[PDB]
């Protein structure tokens, strides 16, 4: 193809850094949970009973729907269930689980489970809990207490037994296979030239574009390439035997890629191929409909099956994700005690947007802290007699910025909003180096902690400069960034920062960012807690997260 050197390490190197972003990209995580329970009583008496137990999730609305129902355990004082629950990890959102456990009439000892009508049966007991209060355990295993409603009584209530619940992460989901690619006297469709070829992988859907899923870097004047390994889950493909499309092209510096030739074979075929050593012969369209068997071949020098290490990995090697929170106190956010502020503190309970996008994030990310000790900074405004400042302790400390929970977030922001004057102007470069400084003392302590910074605004920001410099520092340490727009402002100066949206940070000192640790969003408050615009924000973590350990050095 027409392109010179550096046009080609540049497209690769564009392709190494989107590989490292995406990671070992499209393992969606399953968990199975396994039951088993102790002390099953109705009354005050322990004897033999026939349990089951009924899985619900809960909604929002704090409606159930079954999700699971084990077997029976017939004649037992200590059921281990047989069946486990497969149940899809969403990190993004906090899962609620109800466990229900019923005695089964003796008269349905021979029936099928699925047949059970609950109302005939004794219920014995209930519990709640969130699938990430399971998995974050380090033996990963809960034990709860069965309750019924009894009346009323939160100390008198009598217990109807244990459920013991544990967790781990299903082997099918964790796997990629790592293809290395090898082709055989290929042709470019520019005679009188050799082929700077790569492949494509995609995946094939009927009657429309099939779905780029893979890509290899580009090799320089090169009949018989062998590439860099790819990596493919099987989501990525759909399953094993799921026919893909690779196709092999020549690369041109205007963009315009030639077709080399395609090849139609599953995952499966690959494997064949691979083990009996055989190539497979490319092919090119011609007369609408009909194909063409070129010289051409497609090797498969390697074909391996991995266990690639998960984010579930990392967090049951002890590793921890950290909630840090900064937020807009300038004085375009209107003064709280008028009812049109941003920051109004609304009489009747109701959240004001800051409060809003505080516990959209915190409620997801507060599970996976031990301690729950969140830095929580204000920026932008003037404290008692002090001048301006662009970092200060929400908790009105001097020393540290630290606070309890949700709540202690919750309501250190309610105190400094009366304890402070909203000023200006706007700047995240103090916020910034903040956090970078918690996360730098976090790294050389050697500590597995990861930290997520919220920052909350209304307004675009001043030192657009220092805040990329800030942001290129801190790219190198255990440190993620949310940033959530409130009101109507125009937010377009902000999405040159996001990773999605952005392009690849660059300081002023000319340094590139290691990695994409911003993302942005506008939390275009005519939201109730439907769509829940920041989930999305969340659902990127983990990839960031692993895309830091790997990197890390």
């Amino acid at each position: 193809g027409t392109s010179s050197m550096a046009d080609i390490g540049s497209t690769n190197d564009a392709l190494d850094y989107y590989l490292k972003s995406k990671g070992f990209n499209g393992l969606f995580s399953q968990i199975e949970l396994s039951f088993s329970a102790s002390n099953l009583r109705d009354r005050d008496v322990l004897s033999k009973s026939d349990p089951m137990v009924v899985v619900y999730q809960k909604e929002k609305d704090a409606t159930l729907s079954e999700v699971f129902r084990s077997e029976v355990v017939l004649n037992s004082l200590a059921p281990k269930w047989i069946k486990k629950f497969i149940v899809a990890y969403h990190f993004e959102t906090v899962q609620t689980l109800v466990f229900r456990v019923y005695d089964v009439d003796t008269k349905f000892q021979n029936s099928r489970e699925e047949m059970l009508k609950l109302d005939e049966q004794q219920f014995l007991g209930e519990a709640t809990c969130a699938l990430s209060e399971i998995i974050t355990k380090s033996t990963r295993t809960s034990t709860l207490e069965l309750k019924r409603k009894d009346g009323f009584a939160p100390q008198a209530q009598p217990h109807h037994g244990k459920l013991i619940i544990h967790a781990e992460e299903s082997l099918a989901s964790k796997i990629s296979t790592e293809i290395v690619f090898r082709c055989s006297n290929l042709e470019s469709k520019d005679l009188f030239s050799k082929s700077d070829p790569f492949l494509v992988v995609s995946k094939i859907v009927e009657h429309g574009t099939p779905i780029p899923v893979s890509k290899t870097e580009v090799r320089k004047n090169d009949l018989n390439p062998i590439w860099k390994p790819v990596f493919l889950s099987v989501q990525q493909v759909g399953s094993k035997d799921s026919p893909v499309i690779i196709e092999c092209s020549d690369f041109n510096s205007n963009g315009k890629h030639s077709l080399i030739g395609k090849v139609q074979k599953s995952l499966s075929d690959l494997e064949k191929l691979h083990l009996a050593g055989q190539g497979i012969n490319f092919s090119l369209p011609t007369g609408a409909g009909q194909n063409k068997v070129l010289k051409s071949q497609l090797f498969v020098d390697k074909f391996t099956e991995t266990v690639h290490h998960t984010f579930l990995e990392y967090l049951a090697s002890g590793f921890e994700l950290n909630f840090m929170v900064a937020i807009d106190f300038t004085a375009s956010n209107g003064n709280p005690r008028l009812p049109d502020s941003l920051h109004y503190i609304d009489p009747s309970g109701r959240l004001n947007a800051y409060q809003r996008a505080i516990m959209d994030v915190g409620e997801v990310l507060q599970f996976y802290d031990s301690d729950k000790r969140f830095p929580a900074w204000g920026f932008g405004a003037r404290p008692i007699d002090a001048p301006v400042s662009h970092c200060f302790n929400l908790n009105g400390s001097s020393s540290y910025s630290e606070v309890d929970g949700i709540q202690g977030i919750m309501t250190s922001y309610t105190s400094a909003l009366f304890n402070v004057s909203l000023a200006g102007p706007t700047l995240f470069g103090p916020v910034i180096n903040a956090a970078a400084m918690i996360a730098s003392a976090s790294l050389a302590q050697g500590s597995r902690k990861y930290y997520v910074l919220l920052i909350i605004t209304d307004g675009v920001i001043t030192d657009l400069q220092e805040t990329k410099d800030a942001l290129v520092s801190a790219s190198d340490l255990p440190l993620s960034i949310l940033i959530v727009g409130v009101g109507g402002a125009d937010f377009k100066e902000m999405e040159i920062l996001d990773a999605d949206k952005g392009e690849r940070l660059e300081s002023s000192s000319g340094r590139l960012a290691s990695r994409d640790i911003v993302q942005f969003v506008a939390l275009r408050d005519v939201q109730y807690g439907e769509i829940s615009v920041v989930q999305a924000l969340l659902a990127e973590l983990p990839s960031q997260f692993l895309t830091y350990m790997r990197i890390r050095n």
